[PDB]
């Protein structure tokens, strides 16, 4: 919880501002340093609020639809990963970014990637 | 529209409400895996989609913990809603399990689900 | 082995002509019905030449680099999946399509998708 | 450029010859999982890449059967070679295991490896 709540950045310089509720909610804003995007976008997601005790990381995920007041890229990214607490805390994720497409173009609708988030404060 | 009760090819049940400002909320019930009864989901969708006939982009997350079970895992679906006579939500998903560092290389499954308003 | 070798088609109408060697090699050509592609492209791959007997599918994979005499899309696709035998023979796959990019565009280098192949028939 | 011995962040060993007309041939040794010693690999790469500073697209496959073990699985790596002072091969990979029809939804692992001339 307090481990996850805070501000994180990935290797691209994007900014991930998240609040982890005691229920398992993730709420916050995302600012991508790249792509058809500017300023902050609403995010929401979920996380395992009772993780395993064997030293495993905490599973989690969240979504951003790339519409705000400034731009709309008609697409959405989901990040799926785990929080790994400790000396060098991090959120290791893989993501899927789907753009709305016509049916003829559906085969190329989805980008796949990976972001590593590390935390300040 | 998006709000409704959807089923995928596995027989899983996706009950979702689309807010006017882009929020998705509801419950997910998986017919397979370490899962039982309903799980909370949240997500986002493009509340002002293109008019060129493109689908509506969206995504949502389920953390696989409820009062019945906890698989220490989370799935995210990324895809698009495609309107028409037979509405469909086409998705690909990433399912990540909490692992020790030794096992992180095998933390994540990938797959694809297609959702329809047709019951198993 | 005698199952995999053949001409397959996927849901896009692409043509996968493959030969499975006794040793585990896959060789042949791929013709995509969509994208920056025309005519046949060389593929190479591997498959499990001693599969389990519990009813599990046969694991396999292959690569096409999208360069031939006709075009060069500066891209490569890998299909990873399994062959499921029978009269209802199919190869179920997911794929990763990576394009060569500059460092600035690396985050968006890779598409992900899924193809299902069946025969003719 | 590509021809040589590479290592990823797991300590796995990627020995590859890149042919002039686009073949990749070599052996792979994974430092993790149900595997031991070297496995045959084969793949393809763009033998006439763009000159705009873009990387060189490539891919290869390993079937996890050798003389020592058989994991009834196959991994494909998809990525690009980036030449230069910090030369590397950046990939994402898909690992499918043979499954029964009922377990097909969980047949495929997804991940990412970065290969350098350095080992960890
Ligand atoms: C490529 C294009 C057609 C898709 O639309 C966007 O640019 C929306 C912005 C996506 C930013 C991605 S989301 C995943 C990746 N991580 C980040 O921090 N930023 C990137
Ligand atoms: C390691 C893994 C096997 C453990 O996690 C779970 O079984 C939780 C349940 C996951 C169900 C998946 S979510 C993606 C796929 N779609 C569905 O409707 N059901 C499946
Ligand atoms: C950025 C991208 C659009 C450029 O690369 C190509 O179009 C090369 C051709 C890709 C064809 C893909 S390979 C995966 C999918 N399955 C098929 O049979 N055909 C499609
Ligand atoms: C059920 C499955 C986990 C069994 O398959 C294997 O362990 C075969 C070995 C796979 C090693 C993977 S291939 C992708 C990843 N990168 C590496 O260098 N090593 C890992």
């Amino acid at each position: 919880e307090a481990g996850i709540t805070g501000t994180w950045y990935n290797q691209l310089g994007s900014t991930f501002i998240v609040t982890a509720g005691a229920d398992g909610a993730l709420t916050g804003t995302y600012e991508s340093a790249v792509g058809n995007a500017e300023s902050r976008y609403v995010l929401t997601g979920r996380y395992d609020s009772a993780p395993a005790t064997d030293g495993s990381g905490t599973a989690l995920g969240w979504t951003v639809a790339w519409k705000n007041n400034y731009r709309n890229a008609h697409s959405a990214t989901t990040w799926s990963g785990q929080y790994v607490g400790g000396a060098e805390a991090r959120i290791n994720t893989q993501w899927l970014l789907t753009s709305g497409t016509t049916e003829a173009n559906a085969w190329k609708s989805t980008l796949v990637g990976h972001d590593t988030f590390t935390k300040v404060k």
